[PDB]
Formats: structure tokens, C-alpha cells, sequence
């Protein structure tokens, strides 16, 4: 059909590297286990929320900062990844 064009330029997908891994405690608040995670992507670091799920996936594989791990907004799931390739600027290059 017509319906349909080169788009898409929407992901519920973000990976980044695993800059520090926040985790509150049951101690006080509200009960539901909440923590917050950051990551390097693009040039820029991004806070994000994990709710309960997010942090059994960080648990199950003990993710730490350091490695490479990915957030799937969709389904809310993380999964890991390991090691990635970034661009940065040096300037002399020497090979």
C-alpha cells in the first residue's frame, strides 16, 4: 500500500556505559525497590529509573560500572552486552 515511509527514527532502546548504579533501601520511603542508573551515550551522560525489574536484571548478572548494558523502554527489560566501540577526539594521530 501508499501508508509507509523511510522513518522510524524512534527507539525504545538505549545502551550505554554503565557509568554508577544507585540503589535505595526499603529503610524509608515507599516500599517498591527503586534505584537509578546513569549512562555515557552520546558524549552525554542520562539518568534512568529502575523500578523492580530493572534491578533483578542488574542482580541476576551483578552488572557493575564500567561494562556495557542496554535498557529496553518497551518491555522495560536490560540485558547486557559487555564491551563497546566509542569515538573520541585525540587530535595527534599515531597509529
Amino acid at each position: 500500500g501508499s501508508s509507509g515511509s523511510s522513518g522510524k527514527e524512534e527507539t525504545e532502546i538505549i545502551e550505554g556505559e554503565v557509568v554508577e548504579i544507585q540503589i535505595d533501601r526499603p529503610a524509608t520511603g515507599t516500599g517498591s525497590k527503586v534505584g537509578k542508573l546513569t549512562l555515557k551515550t552520546t558524549e552525554m551522560e542520562t539518568i534512568y529509573d529502575l523500578g523492580t525489574k530493572m534491578i533483578e536484571s542488574l542482580t541476576k548478572d551483578k552488572v557493575q560500572a564500567g561494562d556495557v548494558i542496554t535498557i529496553d523502554k518497551a518491555t522495560g527489560k536490560i540485558s547486557k552486552l559487555g564491551r563497546s566501540f566509542t569515538r573520541a577526539r585525540s587530535g595527534p594521530s599515531s597509529g
